[PDB]
């Protein structure tokens, strides 16, 4: 097959499709599109439905985990992620230090090179949130990152942000390194004045995400960038293996997976247009 | 500014524009587009035009050099490159071992993973060319890689190929490592039967490419991938995954971003003809 | 200067010195050695000593931070690190998920490729520790990773391990991602039997590490590998394969060059005691 | 096994050996040492000796190819390479643009950052050599790079240089990109005055190196750095396959090969000390 012929003129849909069939790494991008659609459309087989016990009220579908770096949140992918969570396309998110604060920061101003006053407005917001927890919430028992991120989403109440829609649709966001980013800087500065009594526990979040993989009927994993989450998620047999479906995208036993050597902010919106934006997700009601 | 909103539906022009303003490396892609259009539209100032002597019949415009790796020729970029040379958008090409043979091979079959019979047909064509060139070569002036590539383009005579259009439009293609690719494999196999007398001179091409830069009024350079050419230019765009000059390095994969850039430059911007 | 001459025979001291003066990245290795020795020998000037207030009982010397990845602990560098902490050559460690468990595991068996029974023995030790800590933890002041690592070092009580000597010499080890490694795997497996009540607080460690930098007279930082710690220092040495501060980045593999650097710094240079 | 214990004091031999058994990539470095010693000690089996025909006067041993980048020549590895060629440890060299001129340049001064006058002295030498070929040698038939490099080695006549010892011991040096380096710059500058009539043919060198692999009893390949020569060398069956023995070192059917992810100027002298410097090379006389 040949690449796009500019003798025809300019057709951006054909230009995009031409990349998917002739570009460098196009075969891997195509597998990624096929694998993600399999996550969305997966249904139990008739033999599998027989294995379900009475009272097993779980949704009989693929649980979908979305991992991305804080760097992706800085790009326009943030609004792609908002769309995915707004429409319940994924069930859980794993991300890295700085991602949550970037999502909040983009609700106040546009990052061109970040203005001084934009960081200060974000820091002031985070600090008021930290202080509100102390005054109203009970500080004698620690919060987890996912719980703090839920509370921040509800407090922010901005429909352009990922975290507001994650709190609305009960999509849990894990971020073990939350205190290593601007959120942690705000803790440090607040403590220099008024002793900070907030505590952050990591064990409960560790138990949530591992219980969710162990107890899910089928697993799908999409990871954008390097350093997010571990590829091997624990099975229902207490064995750390890959997921049933896995897509890995970055520039660095019957599982179906692919690694795409590409930059996510360029290829992932293209992949979304051929998967999440057109494929209806199975509701799991059997 | 926000990235593409899929609540609006699927609008591929908006997806492309949204990438140019919100993606990773978008600022560098935007500079690349501006710099390439400056190459195409550059004109001498009135002060510069006065410095030209009587009898200087050169085109008073920017000379444009396109460099790309053999790997790019394996992708669909091959047909982007054919378009650029078909329409005289560039003046010179610098490439690497294997690139010419891939352009030839794609005229015979489609690489899905290259079929056995597709390499055999390509090797047979190259081998017939090598034996023919041996007979007519002058041993005091052996042919250079660029001369061999010109002759191969004329012999192939396929309007889907880069090399045929380069020969038609007198766009010289430099490839010092021509004998390090499949071309050389065919030399080695031919040599095991009857010793190969073909000679390939590199000094004359060194002279040719240096004369082209020295004698050009203004230079622009576009390099895709790592490891292509040495030598600075007035305008330069570098794309790979690894004093008044205006240049930019784009950290991106060329087969993805370069067609987007072409759609915003070579495909819409009229190139100055150099006639003053 | 010439590289090592094998006509002279095989002289490993000369091979090492020849690398320091002729190898790729040798100039950066030489700066790293100079900068680290400056950390060890740094003393306040007379003008600086006058600024100290009465009752300031701090050691007037450079505080030294050592950062390394879990991958370094898998190599023989683990025993280099043990030496540095055994002799109080560094004051603080920052490391990543898996590093602590590797130091423990190497006390039970030799990784050639990790034997099954070696992981099982390590997991059993970690699991007994987790259940014991649950019983004595204060839920209004949960333990931090560094506190858990101190207690593990005291419990292990093995003079071949980094963590035992760090606990003996009050060298604090920060590892915010402790629960992301084998330690957390043991939490997950324990949880499937009887729910795990252990809690790990990260804010107090954030307070601890920030107090250490704020309250130190002079800071030195040594980081091996990519992805370790944030936060600038007076002296800094960065080693990985990826205003008056004195720093250098060494593009080298740490398990190869770092022992050479130690032999020219920590192993020969007396560290100032800070008593003025 | 444990790494070096500095409680014993400082022993640089034990420090070096400790790296070979506990460092990162030590297992690959060990395979590389084993494979190179197999190149040096290889002998035909009794069954193989029977297959040799009368009049086959070839040396019945492993032919050894050494490839390295111009960047290695800039390091102290240049003097390691000189030693290897001085002692006939290798049979052929493949290198890249700039390597030969660096070997010459180091005979005139020490590169600290290269002094202006050191490049000028090297350029003057190269230009006098180019002009001498025109005046004395016959210019009507082109030279190959390996031939030019032989002539330069004989002209330089410096026992500290690689090329002088390669010419002495008839070790052929291939460099298809010779005219892409300082040598080519000197051609360009000379032509701007006096038309340069030197011609450089690449086909004859292509035939030499491929004939040598095709016609050798056994092949060994050692490549330091990326971009030197192609790993697949043509067999005696006109099939481009890997060598019988191969060692690849860089930072990026029964063949025995290893890739070492390390920097050559650090690990290669260590490898030499355990191979070329202690292992007697089989002379091939059976
Ligand atoms: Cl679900
Ligand atoms: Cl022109
Ligand atoms: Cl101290
Ligand atoms: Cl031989």
């Amino acid at each position: 097959i040949k690449g796009y012929d500019f003798d025809k003129g300019i057709n951006y849909e054909e230009l995009v499709n031409s990349y998917l069939t002739t570009g460098i790494q196009s075969s891997n991008v195509g597998r990624a599109i096929n694998i993600i659609n399999k996550m969305l459309t997966w249904q139990p087989s008739e033999e599998e439905k027989k294995e379900y016990v009475e009272g097993d009220e779980r949704l009989k579908r693929c649980t979908i985990y979305l991992g991305f770096t804080s760097e992706m949140m800085t790009s326009g992918l943030r609004d792609t992620f908002r769309y995915l969570v707004e429409h319940k396309c994924v069930d859980y998110i794993v991300t890295t230090a700085g991602a949550i604060e970037t999502d909040i920061m983009k609700c106040f101003g546009n990052m061109n090179i970040i203005p001084k006053e934009l960081i200060e407005k974000t820091k002031q917001w985070l600090k008021e949130f930290i202080l509100d927890i102390q005054e109203c919430q009970d500080t004698s028992m620690p919060f987890t990152p996912s719980q703090l991120i839920t509370m921040m989403g509800e407090r922010l109440n901005d429909t352009t942000s990922v975290i507001t829609w994650a709190a609305k649709n009960n999509i849990t966001i894990f971020c073990p390194a939350l205190t290593d980013g601007l959120f942690g800087t705000c803790i440090t500065e607040l403590n220099e004045i008024n002793p900070v009594r907030l505590m952050v526990d990591l064990v409960q979040d560790l138990r949530l995400i591992n219980s969710s993989t162990i107890h899910s009927v089928e697993t799908g994993v999409i990871i954008l960038g390097g350093g997010v989450m571990k590829h091997h998620i624990m099975n229902a047999n207490l064995m750390r293996n890959e997921a049933d479906f896995a897509v890995y995208i970055n520039t660095a036993i019957d599982s179906e997976n692919v690694k795409v050597l590409a930059e996510a902010s360029l290829v992932f919106p293209l992949i979304v247009s051929k998967t999440f934006a057109v494929t209806k997700r199975f509701d799991g009601k059997i």
